[PDB]
């Protein structure tokens, strides 16, 4: 007979053993972000190399580090360009632990687009559609390379991308993510309220399809230079409002055609939105078209 139906830190810890180092191979720089209990430093890693480090302040309490290191392996074992998968951990025994990445010197994708965002206040024409949809297609490519892995990210958004100054970009975990932006994770359990599929919302179902609205939601940020979506929106009234059939507005300046990419991946029927395969296909085609029709 049945019965009706937790992770430790030593639990948490023991799935990170096989890239443990010693904290000895890192020397911390500069702090990038910082949060209530979490700080994502740039370091240095002797053989050095540069790297990303995750950790966390001495507030941190048990069951926020333990979370930190479970979050930091939704990727490992992948290997696509456009994804940023952790290469090793400091986890010694009576010390904070750090998750360690390779860097991309531009950061975080959302606090990027928000400073060229300042740009465009006194530039107005200046900012590049072939560009950002250059940036769309990079991370549909890296979906897709999960999606075809039924690897499910379950919190695909900008502020969870970084990019580098060869305008690369790689998805990355989202250890930390909900210390370092607050405002975008909402009880209604601290949940993407603003980028998730009406279904998750409703029934807590994720699957790919719903990866593809968060992606639809993503190539939003892209095109309003990181705008927070549904501001004016109560999250308690997210699903009501998506039921009666509203979405965001089409951005300023964002071609008609390309709008209705973003809202085919807001369909209700998780099975009438595209495939990330389908998206990488059409957002390619795009690129040439926004490069040769302004």
């Amino acid at each position: 007979y049945p019965t009706l139906r937790s992770v430790t830190l030593l639990e948490a810890k023991g799935k990170v053993k096989d890239i443990a180092i010693s904290r000895e191979r890192i020397t911390l720089k500069d702090v990038l972000q910082e949060g209530t209990f979490g700080r994502i430093f740039h370091g240095i890693l002797i053989d050095e190399k540069q790297a990303f480090v995750k950790t966390v302040k001495d507030q941190a309490s048990e069951i926020q580090v333990t979370m930190m290191l479970t979050e930091s392996c939704k990727l490992r074992g992948l290997h696509h360009r456009n994804l940023l998968p952790i290469t090793h951990v400091c986890i010694e025994e009576g010390e904070k632990p750090m998750v360690i990445l390779p860097y991309m010197n531009w950061g975080n994708l959302k606090l990027f687009l928000r400073q060229c965002k300042l740009v465009e206040a006194n530039n107005p024409q200046a900012i590049s559609q072939q560009d950002l949809v250059h940036m769309a297609i990079q991370i549909a490519c890296g979906m897709s390379y999960l999606a075809r892995r039924e690897v499910i990210h379950k919190d695909l958004a900008a502020r969870n991308c970084v990019i580098d100054d060869t305008l690369q970009v790689k998805i990355t975990d989202n250890a930390l993510s909900r210390d370092l932006f607050p405002m975008d994770y909402h009880c209604l359990e601290n949940r993407p309220v603003r980028w998730m599929a009406l279904e998750s919302l409703v029934n807590n179902e994720f699957s790919s399809a719903s990866d593809v609205w968060a992606f639809g939601v993503t190539l939003w940020e892209l095109m309003t230079l990181g705008q927070t979506p549904y501001v004016d929106i109560d999250p308690f009234e997210m699903a009501a409002y998506l039921k009666d059939g509203y979405r965001i507005a089409q951005p300023i300046n964002c071609p008609d055609e390309l709008f209705a990419v973003m809202a085919c991946c807001w369909a209700l029927d998780p099975e009438e939105r595209p495939k990330f395969q389908q998206l990488v296909q059409c957002l390619t085609e795009f690129h040439a078209a926004l490069g040769a029709y302004v």
